[PDB]
């Protein structure tokens, strides 16, 4: 088993940049549908 690579877009309300994304790493930088 190995950590799947997602691509994706930083589109809202898709995905979007947390408010304190730069305190955040991986993929709790961003939120969103």
């Amino acid at each position: 088993n190995k950590t799947v690579v997602v691509t994706t877009i930083l589109e809202s309300p898709y995905v979007m940049m947390k408010k304190n994304h730069e305190m955040l790493e991986g993929n709790e930088r961003y939120e969103g549908y």
